[PDB]
């Protein structure tokens, strides 16, 4: 089998990217965060307090014929931006694009962290990294992907993010057509629970590559590109008028000012950042100070390449029994 979905972005800045997602028997279609971040699955529902949903698009497992109560089940998740949430669990049948799993661990959110209430257009997320990170308790749960992937024609799934507009989530099969040139792959580390590789260093603009190792995640669940300090300063020295600013937390940049491209290694091959792909627009309405989509990974303990590198390329994430990486530009 296969699915194909389409993925939006939620307003004019690509701050995340909101995909159909089909939930139980009569169908009930929520607009989730597919991120391969995470590995919970779990939805705004009838359980959650009422206080906490302002426009949200809830699940209500009592109107599924196929959702059934995982007894005992509970979880709870904290994400790297500070948020959280934490409920029960149903299972109940998922379709993505045409694909259905049965039996999927839907979890339903009794408690949902401000910025999630703040935000009408996710009614959830669909983790997509691997299932040893998933929060359920007593008994973990596997991912969407991880459960499809035996009926899958190819163990894979493929991101596909859009540049101030739609993109695609592809599972079961490569889209030839959505690429140029030839698919790089690299190794991955499951260690941690993510989709961790190793870039083989950077460009800043039309400068000359840096060789040198970046361990990070790809992280469709992130927004921005977070990188060591060192790398992240050598880019915006190349913008005029650019800072870093502890009150507005991170850099930024007059709007009046050329942003350069940022290329990233993938083995020997190299995926370029346009310029506009690093503009945040302004960091307050009216400002003529811009946030920077490049920022320092400085505390977080991990380097992430989220959306703004990860929508630059067509994404790889193959599950085989020995995960990888690929990478082509677009």
């Amino acid at each position: 089998s296969t699915g194909s979905a389409t993925t939006t972005p939620i307003d004019s800045l690509d701050d995340a990217y909101i995909t159909p997602v089909q939930i139980g028997t009569p169908a009930q279609t929520l607009n989730l965060d597919f991120d391969t971040g995470s590995s919970d699955l779990w939805v705004f529902s009838s359980e959650t307090t009422a206080s906490e949903v302002d426009g949200q698009t809830i699940y209500t497992p009592s109107k599924s014929t196929t959702a059934k109560l995982l007894s005992g089940a509970t979880w709870s998740i904290s994400y790297g931006d500070g948020s959280s949430s934490s409920g029960d669990v149903y299972t109940d049948t998922v379709s993505v694009g045409g694909l259905t799993v049965t039996g999927q661990a839907v979890e339903s959110a009794k408690k949902v962290s401000s910025s999630f209430t703040e935000d009408s257009t996710i009614d959830g997320l669909l983790g997509l990294a691997f299932s040893t990170l998933n929060t359920v308790s007593p008994t973990q749960q596997k991912t969407f992907f991880d459960n499809a992937k035996a009926s899958l024609d190819s163990p894979v799934f493929t991101a596909d993010l859009g540049y101030h507009a739609p993109g695609t989530y592809n599972f079961g099969f490569i889209d030839t057509t959505a690429y140029t040139g030839s698919i790089t792959y690299t190794a991955v580390s499951t260690k941690q629970g993510f989709w961790e590789w190793t870039s083989t260093g950077y460009a800043v603009g039309s400068g000359t590559f840096k060789s040198t190792s970046i361990d990070g995640i790809a992280d469709t669940g992130t927004t921005l590109l977070y990188l060591p300090a060192t790398v992240v300063s050598a880019y915006w020295a190349q913008v005029s008028g650019a800072k870093s600013s502890s009150s507005v937390g991170g850099y930024v940049f007059p709007c009046s000012a050329t942003l350069p491209s940022f290329t990233f290694g993938v083995g020997s091959a190299r995926i370029v950042i346009p310029g506009d792909y690093i503009d945040f627009g302004p960091i307050s309405t009216g400002s003529s100070s811009c946030f920077g989509g490049i920022q320092s990974s400085a505390g977080i303990g991990i380097n992430i390449f989220g959306d703004v590198a990860l929508k630059a390329a067509f994404v790889v994430f193959n599950g085989a029994t020995t995960p990888t990486l690929g990478f082509a530009s677009k």
